[PDB]
DNA sequence: GACCACGGCGCC
DNA sequence: AACGGCGCCGTGGTCG
DNA sequence: GACCACGGCGCC
DNA sequence: AACGGCGCCGTGGTCG
């Protein structure tokens, strides 16, 4: 059984966090593993010297931690990260340890012999998944690396414009609260759905349009009162409310307070198995859910500084799951939207507000890009008919000249739910898998969801899987330059360099990130480089 | 006419007193932008006035730069355009007569010629997105690195060599003794019409071939090997024959061949000389030194590092087998790598009769003959003769092939039938052969073009994974103060310090194995040491 | 005397 | 003729 | 008083 | 109910 630290080379490691935020936590616990046998570190610290590299369940968080405290430990093999690719629904080491084999327990040594059995026995379970094993060893392991580094340098805010920001809608908030209660007659919580559903339809008697999804009420949700702002100015005012409220509790308030004393900046999880289709989640906080959008959204953007001397780079891979889907269809008439240069955001958007293209706004793009992916996912005539304000026949028919006009879009989606309908799953451009129920459900609602989950993963995996490689190579050519990697959003990166070096980085994110693989459509990325993240985007 | 130097973005053109950038004189260089030709009146001075070479056979030029001590990378080529638009386009003379223009012997014209072509060629590409990625990612990268390999060179052990020279000589001399004695009469071993004379019609063997084109008997390996054992004077010609070759081809040219500014053996890779996307090498064709024979195995000797370095030698491990496992996807031909299985061995072992450790080059260089002509459609009469096995029994192991594989059967009849569909077949990237006569009435010519076709995106998807390795690995050794020195189409011989050569080893084959997410791993195996052959032990 | 189609064979 | 893809050597028939 | 399913909504 | 994929906020019904 057990041994004295140090550990021999090639153990697995093991530990406890007093919390679940690396940057946050104090390390109780630590231990290692080879052959069985469990070393356990009296110092848990100054035991992170004596490894590698971080080894076993959850190593990333380990290496986030050492970084902290100074020591350049990367992370290697996670057990998570096999599971993760064996099947996504392997989220947790809790999950992985229950379903394959052990316990996880809070005491470092049992988790760091977990990690040593599961590594094994996962990858046995993997043996002949070679696409799978290629993702692990080419794109998982050594990315777990690049989100280290993400995590541990944070991003700089600036503090005094956001605490200004939330005097300014305060103020806001307490003038519409106030012109809200006049307009109903009394005074209520506005932050209450059941009692705005009340004041709504059954004080004011507005006309209900929607319901809710699970408690079948009288939704109040932006959907079920767009067609009403204009005519009723309360609708308006209560929309508003909502928004500084949501925008102020969610992002202007809490994040000046998240700034960290060992870096001054703001520091974010990039979780690595958390989603079904291969894409990275962001906690504690979200900083893929920052506003952007509307006018207040676009101040908040501002609020997202380079360190004095340096500019953000921010990189996003133009309309990226389009482009993704174009090749995966070989759908020619998707491709020449491309070759010419076209956006069918923009386009779309036109037409639905009656403006030229130059006269699209962010909001406009945001609301004609819920029409274009609404209707290739699967969204029904009903609700595109609420949508684009226009009868069930005009919606039905707009479907199927979507359909018409991309006819090898159709037929991809038949042959990917046919195939997913005999293997039980389906996958990316790289073999990643996603095991999809119930697409011979007797209930056709419910097989239907299915397929609207089956045929999207695909596309939403092979554009996650593209960006991972994308970073894995990017990443260390950045370093080498003086540079930095802060943030990924999905088809976007944002980087830190030096304002003397901020061209050149421009320059090589660019190539790396449009050359990742022989596609049948060009990548093609957005550049832009400013002192805070609005400017970088301009 | 506007004078030198030009603005940026102008393409250049060059005349040499010869072929081979390393040994030649720069006669003139020009440039032109905007239909402006400015030319230069001090050619090698106005190299450094240019930020890279851009235009027709631009490696060329840089690699003479380097010679000079001058670092100015290639750029954009019109002929790697017209290459991958269809690699029957190999020449300058024959893009331009094909496409517009000519290709003259005048610095200036060439230098229009390059910017014409070159816009010419990329609109002839539109729409061709994956030609184009190959392209920017692969093909216009790497004819940078290629440009280092040639001006970097290899050293050569002369001595040895001379030595080797001497002694082979001396057999040489011995032979043609003992086959004079054998026969009646002097003759010329070298002369196969006075060999077919001499081995059919006064000694009356038996005349198991014929020639390609002029209907004679065959005096070649195959025609004679059945002959060899029983017969001393067909051994004694057999050795003579491979002496002869390798001290006119090799051992005494090479050494010859050291270069004065670097005391190193300079070769050419050829980036568009083949009909499938692989490289050739030229001028000497290092791509073609012995390593099977013996007397092959002390040539490799020959090929040696720099003083404080050494060579590392990676070849792809049965690399064209792991390609068409990908792309057929037959779970049986995956299997044999999943296993640690070789199938050159396995054969090899049957063939001789003789354990998988008993296995000598030779043995499976004729395993490989084997393996790989069955696959690629060798006759049952050819298979009967190479086998030494009655026909009825080579049609037999064919099909049993084909039966243990029928997801490679099913991948060639997909591969023609979308070739005579098309007209063209094309690699895992889009690199595309252009193959006629695949519906051919004449049963020979169509079943010639079928073999041509199914063969090319085996080949080609290869040569396509290594170009990616070589672009990829190429600015990592640099930075190790390693080198790149020859590629030998799915092998790289690298040269790094002593102290450096593990880590060079380790990088190299990770970059290698890690390339592509095909069905099955791409292995390689790796050997460091001070000559050639030590490297691959 | 100059040229080059050709057999033969080195490598993968 | 016909496994596929290259490049290099020495021979001797042909021609102006 | 503690918990958490839920509507709603920020982003991709 | 049903475009797909996430994570975060404040509300109020339920329960021991
Ligand atoms: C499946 O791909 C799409 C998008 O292409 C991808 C990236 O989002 P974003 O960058 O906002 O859109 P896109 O890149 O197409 O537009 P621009 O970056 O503005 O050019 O994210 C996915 N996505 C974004 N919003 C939605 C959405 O509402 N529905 C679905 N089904 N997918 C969405
Ligand atoms: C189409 O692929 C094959 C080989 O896989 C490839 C590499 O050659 P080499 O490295 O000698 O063979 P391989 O890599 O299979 O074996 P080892 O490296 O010895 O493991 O080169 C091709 N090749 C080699 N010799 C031949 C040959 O005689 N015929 C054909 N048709 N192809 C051949
Ligand atoms: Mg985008
Ligand atoms: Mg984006
Ligand atoms: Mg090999
Ligand atoms: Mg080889
Ligand atoms: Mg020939
Ligand atoms: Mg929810």
């Amino acid at each position: 059984e057990e041994a004295p630290w140090p550990p021999p080379e090639g153990a697995f490691v093991g530990f406890v966090l007093s919390r679940k935020e690396p940057m946050w936590a104090d390390l109780l616990a630590l231990a290692a593993a080879r052959g069985g046998r469990v070393h356990r570190a009296p110092e848990p610290y100054k035991a992170l010297r004596d490894l590698k590299e971080a080894r076993g369940l959850l190593a990333k968080d380990l290496s986030v931690l050492a970084l902290r405290e100074g020591l350049g430990l990367p992370p290697g093999d996670d057990p998570m990260l096999l599971a993760y690719l064996l099947d996504p629904s392997n989220t947790t080491p809790e999950g992985v340890a229950r379903r394959y084999g052990g316990e996880w327990t809070e005491e470092a040594g049992e988790r760091a012999a977990l990690s040593e059995r599961l590594f094994a026995n996962l990858w046995g379970r993997l043996e002949g998944e070679e696409r799978l094993l290629w993702l692990y060893r080419e794109v998982e392991r050594p990315l777990s690396a690049v989100l280290a580094h993400m995590e541990a340098t944070g991003v700089r805010l600036d503090v005094a414009y956001l605490r200004a920001l939330s005097l300014e809608v305060a103020e806001e908030i307490a003038r519409l609260e106030a012109e809200v209660f006049r307009l109903a007659g009394h005074p209520f919580n506005l932050n209450s759905r059941d009692q705005l559903e009340r004041v709504l339809f059954d004080e004011l008697g507005l006309p209900a349009i929607g319901k809710t999804e699970k408690t079948g009420k009288r939704s109040t949700s932006a959907a079920a009162l767009e067609a009403l702002r204009e005519a009723h100015p309360i609708v308006e005012k209560i929309l508003q409310y909502r928004e500084l409220t949501k925008l102020k509790s969610t992002y202007i308030d809490p994040l000046p307070d998240l700034i960290h004393p060992r870096t001054g900046r703001l520091h974010t999880r990039f979780n690595q198995t958390a989603t079904a289709t291969g894409r990275l989640s962001s906690s504690d906080p979200n900083l893929q859910s920052i506003p952007v959008r509307t006018p207040l959204g676009q101040r908040i953007r501002r609020a997202f500084i380079a360190e004095e001397g340096w500019l953000l780079v921010a990189l996003d891979y133009s309309q990226e799951g389009l482009r993704v889907l174009a090749h995966l269809s070989g759908d020619e008439n998707l491709i020449r939207v491309f070759q010419e240069g076209r956006d069918i955001h923009t386009e779309t958007a036109s037409w639905m507000f009656g403006v030229p293209r130059e006269a699209v706004n962010p909001l406009m793009r945001r609301a004609a890009k819920t029409i274009n992916f609404g209707v290739l996912y699967g969204m029904s005539a009903h609700r595109l008919s609420q949508k684009l304000a226009i009868p069930y026949e005009e919606a039905q028919a707009f479907i199927e000249r979507y359909f018409q006009s991309f006819p090898k879009v159709r037929a991809w989606i038949e042959k990917t739910l046919e195939e997913g309908r005999r293997r039980g799953y389906v996958e990316t451009l790289f073999g990643r898998r996603r095991y999809v129920p119930d697409l011979e459900a007797r209930v056709k609602s419910v097989r239907q969801a299915a397929e609207r989950r089956a045929f999207n993963m695909p596309v939403q995996g092979t554009a996650a899987d593209l960006m991972k490689l994308a970073m894995v190579k990017l990443f260390p050519r950045l370093e080498e330059m003086g540079a930095r990697m802060l943030l990924q959003v999905h088809d976007e990166l944002v980087l830190e360099a030096p304002k003397e070096r901020a061209e050149a980085v421009a320059r090589l994110a660019k190539e790396v990130m449009e050359g990742v693989y022989p596609l049948a459509v060009p990548l093609e990325v957005e550049v832009g480089i400013g002192e805070d993240w609005l400017s970088a985007k301009e």
